[PDB]
């Protein structure tokens, strides 16, 4: 028997239809520039596999953000490169404007369009109501060009997305866990931050697409709008999954489990139990309600399920009446 197969329900052949060389990033030989065109600032920040500067380019004075990878598989670097070429222009997506490497420790590194961002926490604090519904429609433009594309961020979180505040331009950046949706693969499912990752991924369904991007943008808008960051605070892999099910509740799951016929690995036998799916309610307090509206709880639940097949694609979130005020604008 094993598990049953899934296809994405939208874009799902995107990728069938472009030429090989578009997807096949295996084939992808890197366009070099030079090295001496950009000298480093400062250091913004360590990431998982990057360090991160500002730099200046010598050639016309514009600033610039350097990103100097930690050694990978060159697979892996022509993959982040080809899907930043793929979609270079595309809505509130990281322009890529240059490749080099250091002529002699041959490390590479990305040279990005800089972004004049606002720090994360005085972000997720001074935030109104119609700020979020803004950022979230434009998130989602993002989402829906890049699905639209045949690809997948498989890294949405609040980390990955730089907002300036100032001139109301949002940015969706590190496209390096992307990858090119193709029918019936089998993808890595050790991917996302632990806090941002489906069910799919947490039962080791391999099979998956498009939306597990709107899940982890699900559990983004939950922890804006009830301000609780994380919103699911799992221990582990299998915790995650349990403080997901003490929400969700746990008879959703097992029928997502039978439907997939997904072997559910022995260990979350235990230490699931049975829960009742929890109402929005719960969530809501003083601090938090000037954000809560039944527009908002009604979003949120068709991001936030088990069944990847039955959550909103992008286009879909973009219609909800959530962002009724925002289209009109
Ligand atoms: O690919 C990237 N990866 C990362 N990773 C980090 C990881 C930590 C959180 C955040 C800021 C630092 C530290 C760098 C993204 N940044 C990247 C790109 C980037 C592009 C333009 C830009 N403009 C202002 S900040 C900024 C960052």
């Amino acid at each position: 028997s094993g598990p049953v197969p899934s296809r994405a329900r939208v874009y799902t052949d995107v990728n069938t239809h472009r030429p090989r060389e578009y997807w096949d990033y295996e084939s992808h030989v890197v366009e070099w520039g030079n090295q001496d065109d950009y000298q480093l600032v400062r250091k913004l920040g360590r990431g998982k596999y990057s360090e991160v500067f500002e730099a200046i380019n010598i050639t016309n004075n514009e600033k610039v953000v350097v990103k100097i990878l930690k050694p990978v598989k060159k697979k892996k670097i022509k993959r982040e490169i080809k899907i930043l070429e793929n979609l270079r222009g595309g809505p509130n997506i990281i322009t890529l404007a240059d490749i080099v490497k250091d002529p002699v420790s041959r490390t590479p590194a990305l040279v990005f369009e800089h972004v004049n961002n606002t720090d994360f926490k005085q972000l997720y604090q001074t935030l109104t109501d119609y700020d979020i519904r803004f950022y979230m429609y434009e998130i989602l433009k993002a989402l829906d060009y890049c699905h639209s594309m045949g690809i997948m961020h498989r890294d949405v979180k609040p980390h990955n997305v730089m907002i300036d505040h100032e001139h109301r331009k949002l940015r969706l950046i590190d496209w390096g866990l992307a990858e090119f949706y193709h029918p019936g693969q089998e993808y890595n499912v050790r991917v996302a931050s632990r806090y941002f990752k489906g069910p799919e991924l947490l039962v080791d369904y391999q099979m998956y697409d498009y939306s597990l991007d709107m899940w982890s943008l699900g559990c983004m808008l939950a922890s804006m709008i009830f301000r609780k960051e994380p919103f699911f605070h799992g221990h582990d892999n299998y915790d995650q999954l349990v403080r997901i099910a003490k929400v969700l509740g746990t008879e959703d799951l097992y029928d997502y489990i039978d439907k997939y016929n997904i072997e559910l690995d022995p260990r979350f036998n235990d230490i699931l139990g049975r829960h009742s799916r929890k109402r929005w309610e719960r969530f809501v307090h003083s601090e938090n309600q000037h954000l809560v509206s039944p527009e908002a709880l009604d979003f949120l639940d068709k991001l936030l399920r088990y069944d990847h097949q039955s959550r909103l694609t992008a286009r879909e979130a973009m219609e909800h009446p959530y962002f009724y005020t925002v289209v009109k604008d």
